């Protein structure tokens, strides 16, 4: 279903939006971004709540 | 001063926002970005109406 993209740092803040197939995918992509982006912050996954949350 | 990124787009939409030292570097900077994250939208700039524009 609809996911979310929580953004939490010092070069970047926001909040972005995206509906994947599911919770393995959205997963997937959001992970494909913030996973370097000099920022790396901390990863959390919600599913049932849909969430994430990055954290530089 | 401060710029404004606005996003177009199908795999992602939303507005981020920096201030940058003028308008060579936010534009350097939102340039360094979104010239090929699988979007690589058109580019836009605003100086005089901090504004940037990516689309797909």
């Amino acid at each position: 279903m609809q996911y979310k993209l929580i953004l939490n740092g010092k070069t970047l803040k926001g909040e972005t939006t995206t509906e994947a197939v599911d919770a393995a995918t959205a997963e997937k992509v959001f992970k494909q971004y913030f996973n370097d982006n000099g920022v790396d912050g901390e990863w959390t996954y919600d599913d049932a709540t849909k969430t994430f949350t990055v954290t530089e």
